[PDB]
């Protein structure tokens, strides 16, 4: 409904946010009964994820082509911390049962939050404003079980505390355990603070053990006119594969100010984060500290029928130096409830520490570079609201490894080009949310196609409401993938055929206080992998319920 943060840190109107911009609400996520991160992301626009198997297993996130590293995850409006040893995001260890809202902006963003911001920005939003005690859970197939306990509570007025704990296991598998507490103060009512803490505690089956926690504080000024945000954030994952061990600390302080002003607003900040490894994590001898800072602009802007939107920024990598990035979007509004728009942007990504201090390591690396174009026109028509979009990106710098040399450089490019297009809209009681993406993903210098990528992708959502029986049908069709057979050497390149795949998802309210939910996923129990080799679920059922006071 309406807001987004993500776009230039402070709340604005979506309508506002010139990139497309998708926003998944906790209604969504049980409504769709997801059990896991991807799950949800894998139904939004532009969204590709690989999976090594079913929940738990490594996953790549393939956002509009590009590559599994150059898509920025922030939890809070903070780097996932899980994404720093390898430089890639990988959401499946994240628990689901912390996912309160989700904002996704696609089209880079390294112009408000610095590097991997390339093929858009997942933010995963772990604070709710929904008073009142839970109790829910859940059994499936491969012997799902999850338990659930929230509370949200007045201690008083102007403070709030929220605790939940969360235990999710299944067998062959993949164990979790979660716990989250916050403590929101309000000293005036136009000045706030928190303290927020969780971590959560996974087994994976070769056997994995992840466990991560996070401390954030801040304070905020929200002014009829001025807004600001001080936050400090601290990270420590530990990651046991056996005897390896990948350790990071990630610490983050940011100061940023906003100011309406004309219909519109402009704004500013500061960016700090310092990243700290064990040594012998990411298959590195030493231990490494990682600074960078990075100062920047954004503006927004109204003329008439005109919407321009911007941003700027400057970054200083302990590691490579001083790297600047920019985007600029104008949009005309050309008759009522139609819009072109017309955007161009710079985003980079940071060298790794394996690419930088590995065995093949090369310390001198610089930051992988995009251009990105992109056009739209959006609409209101006869009840429908609609959206299409053509962009191209290029990417250069690629960190290749060069197995002439053993090392790694900057040499590699790419051509993306991909078309975006979604709708919604209703039919008497049915809600139809519906999207299309194209994506020619290759390499720029021998034009052959990347690997790994759904060419094509349509995904279909179906919601309607009966005997207060609530519905809900999800259809998507992963299209025709190129990847490694890793079974024989020398590695050939195979095609994976199109798939179409189907869940069912029902909820009942028995009483005011018990919802009971029911789903299967795969309806038609249909194989397929997404990597070559890897075998994903079949035909599950889950039943849950929720008891609410
Ligand atoms: C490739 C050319 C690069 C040129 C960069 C120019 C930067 C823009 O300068 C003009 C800024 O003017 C608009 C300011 O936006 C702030 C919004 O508030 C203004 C109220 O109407
Ligand atoms: C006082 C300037 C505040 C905004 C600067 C951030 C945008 C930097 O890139 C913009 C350069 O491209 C041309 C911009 O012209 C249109 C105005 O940009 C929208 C901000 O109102
Ligand atoms: C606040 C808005 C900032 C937008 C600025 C974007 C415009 C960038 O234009 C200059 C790009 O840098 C050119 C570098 O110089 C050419 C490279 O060749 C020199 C050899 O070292
Ligand atoms: C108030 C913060 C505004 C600072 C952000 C501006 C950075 C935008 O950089 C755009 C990239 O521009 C390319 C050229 O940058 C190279 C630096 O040149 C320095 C000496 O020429
Ligand atoms: C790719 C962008 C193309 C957008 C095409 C829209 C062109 C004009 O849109 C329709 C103009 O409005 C007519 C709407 O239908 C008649 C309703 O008239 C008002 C009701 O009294
Ligand atoms: C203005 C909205 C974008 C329209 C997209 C669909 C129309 C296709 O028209 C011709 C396509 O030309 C072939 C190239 O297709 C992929 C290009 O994607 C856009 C990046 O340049
Ligand atoms: C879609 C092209 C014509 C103008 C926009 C119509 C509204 C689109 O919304 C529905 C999107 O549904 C998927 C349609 O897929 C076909 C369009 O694909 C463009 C291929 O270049
Ligand atoms: S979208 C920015 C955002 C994330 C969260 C920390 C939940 N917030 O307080 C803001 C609005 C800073
Ligand atoms: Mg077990
Ligand atoms: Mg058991
Ligand atoms: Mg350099
Ligand atoms: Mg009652």
């Amino acid at each position: 409904d309406t807001l987004v943060c993500t776009a230039n840190r402070f709340e604005q109107p979506r309508s506002t946010v010139l990139a497309p911009t998708t926003v998944v609400t906790r209604q969504d996520i049980d409504r769709w009964q997801s059990t896991s991160v991807n799950d949800v992301l894998r139904r939004l626009p532009g969204v590709d994820i690989t999976q090594n198997g079913g929940s738990g297993q490594l996953s790549s996130i393939f956002i509009r082509g590009t590559n599994a590293s150059h898509v920025l995850v922030l939890i809070d409006g903070v780097r996932l911390n899980l994404a720093g040893v390898s430089g890639s995001a990988d959401l499946s260890q994240f628990p689901i049962a912390l996912v309160q809202r989700v904002e996704y902006i696609r089209g880079p963003r390294s112009a408000v939050y610095g590097s991997d911001a390339i093929g858009g920005v997942v933010n995963i939003i772990t604070t709710r404003d929904e008073p009142g005690t839970e109790i829910s859970a859940g059994w499936g197939s491969n012997s799902y079980q999850n338990y659930d306990v929230s509370t949200q509570q007045q201690l008083g007025d102007k403070t709030r505390v929220t605790l939940l704990g969360d235990y999710a296991h299944t067998h062959g598998g993949f164990l979790s355990k979660t716990l989250y507490g916050a403590l929101e103060h309000n000293f005036t009512d136009a000045w706030s603070g928190f303290v927020r803490g969780y971590g959560y505690d996974n087994r994976t089956n070769d056997t994995r053990k992840l466990y991560s926690q996070s401390w954030d504080a801040g304070l905020r000024y929200n002014g009829e006119l001025i807004k600001s945000q001080l936050i400090t954030s601290y990270s420590h994952s530990k990651d046991y594969n056996y005897a390896t061990l990948d350790e990071m600390k990630q610490y983050t302080v940011q100061w940023a100010n906003n100011v309406i002003v004309g219909h519109g607003s402009i704004g500013a900040g500061v960016d700090w984060q310092k990243q700290t490894t064990t040594p012998g994590t990411g298959y590195v001898e030493d231990g490494y500290d990682q600074r960078n800072t990075g100062i920047y602009l954004t503006g927004l802007q109204q003329v008439g029928d005109f919407t321009f939107e911007g941003a700027a920024r400057s970054d200083d990598n302990s590691q490579f130096g001083r790297h600047g990035t920019w985007q600029t979007s104008a949009g005309w509004e050309f008759i009522e409830g139609y819009r072109f728009i017309a955007s161009y942007g710079t985003s980079y990504k940071a060298p790794n520490l394996g690419q930088l201090y590995g065995f093949y390591g090369n310390p001198n690396l610089d930051p992988e570079k995009s251009k990105q174009w992109e056009g739209a026109f959006e609409g209101l028509t006869a009840g429908v609201n609609w959206r299409i979009s053509g962009y191209r990106n290029d990417v250069s710098d690629l960190i290749d490894y060069d197995d002439h040399t053993l090392k790694y450089y900057n040499e590699g490019k790419a051509r993306i080009k991909g078309v975006e297009a979604t709708a919604n809209f209703d039919t008497g009681p049915l809600t139809h949310t519906v999207s299309y993406d194209y994506v020619d993903a290759r390499n720029a210098i021998t034009d052959t196609p990347l690997l790994r990528r759904a060419k094509q992708q349509v995904k279909y959502q179906l919601d309607w409401q009966l005997y207060d029986f609530d519905w809900g049908i999800t259809y998507q069709y992963l299209g025709t993938r190129y990847d490694k057979d890793y079974s024989s050497y020398p590695y050939q390149t195979v095609k994976m055929g199109g798939v179409s795949l189907w869940d069912l998802a029902v909820a009942y309210p028995v009483t005011s206080h018990l919802t009971v939910r029911g789903k299967i996923a795969n309806l038609f129990d249909k194989d397929y992998e997404t990597v070559y080799g890897y075998q994903t679920a079949g035909r599950e059922y889950t039943l849950s319920g929720s008891y609410t006071f």
